[PDB]
């Protein structure tokens, strides 16, 4: 067996989700830089694997992927004896209820989470105003899914079931850095149970470990 | 049979029922009057907990999510109907998986803005974002582009065969073309023209607009 590869940046939430997803699969891998300052984001070889010149790109022993979480349920189904076992079920049954909710993720929490910490942390990285139009839709589209959330998560201890899947993990990047860059932490603390199972996922040793990474590069 | 909640016009509901058709799986429409309130009944909200639309049921699971509904049955009926819907391996499954995450984050948004500001807005008429408009449309453009580029390396997105990658773009291209003045964006790229002739023209399809004219 050989590492499989992952292009991009740590810092990228879709490269952030592959990588999470490797290590809770025990999967060895390699990160290999995709610095657009080099253009090496429109490189012809790289353009075969990742047609849009985004990131992240996946490769290993039998294939090229694109889009982070096609690339995780491959990952997922290649590596289902390894690791967690359940991450992405065990059954037809299990995957699919697992997947409705990455699906939720992808359509609703993602986008409007997304756009918040574009706002309240990157603009004023680079020193310039924010659209406080962009703040507060956002924060009601947002609200919802979590209410939604709150009482789903006071009826089971995951998204998905009793154990954590794919459905959770796929929340830990821009769940992170909502509580981590901006002030709008407590839409999830304010929240009983989604603030106790925000703690629970984003404690885990998988998740810790690529939080580490974004220091080292 | 499986039941699917939703109305055809439903551009998610339309993904569900041109699926279960691709997979000969035979289904029961059960209608939810959005009008009436009746995503938001208590007992529609126990199986799609967003109060959208669709929702599907058969005997072992009920489902939300049209996509996640569409995986589950392409694998729970792989020997029915189109058995390469989704592929037939767990490469081809991937290579067609990735376009369909294409779908779903580049190509869904943009067209998707526009299916309702242009094909939605002006029934129950609201001041259109010209604006939400413009962008989207420069956005789906550049979505375009990047296909006009694959589709003339290939017959379609995944591969040589229609997949259900080609499938998941059905409802918002058909609204794109037979309910705007944006019909452009396809017709005005000779590789993308081709591919909307081929996919929109699958009798699958066609049977999912009739289904909405017989509602």
């Amino acid at each position: 067996a050989t590492p499989v590869k992952v292009y991009g940046p740590p810092l990228s939430t879709a490269v952030s989700r592959v990588l999470v997803t490797l290590l809770e699969k025990d999967v060895p891998f390699q990160i290999i830089p995709v610095d657009m300052s080099k253009g090496e984001h429109k490189k012809p070889d790289y353009l075969k694997i990742q047609p849009f010149g985004q990131v992240p790109a996946f490769q290993d022993e039998s294939i090229s992927l694109f889009e982070s979480r096609s690339i995780c349920r491959y990952v997922c189904e290649k590596y289902a004896d390894r690791g967690d076992k359940g991450l992405y079920g065990t059954n037809p049954l299990e995957r699919a209820s697992i997947d409705q909710w990455v699906e939720a993720e992808g359509q609703s929490f993602g986008p409007s989470s997304g756009a918040l910490v574009f706002q309240l942390a990157f603009a004023p990285r680079m020193n310039i105003p924010q659209d406080q139009g962009v703040i507060k839709q956002n924060e009601e589209k947002l609200g919802k899914v979590l209410d939604i959330y709150e009482q789903r998560l006071g009826e089971s201890r995951f998204l998905a079931g009793d154990e954590f899947t794919f459905a959770d993990l796929s929340h830990l990047p821009n769940g992170d850095y909502l509580v981590n860059a901006t002030d709008k932490g407590h839409l999830f603390t304010s929240r009983e149970n989604v603030g106790r199972w925000w703690n629970e996922i984003s404690d885990r040793e998988s998740w810790k470990k690529v939080i580490e990474m974004r220091k080292s590069g």
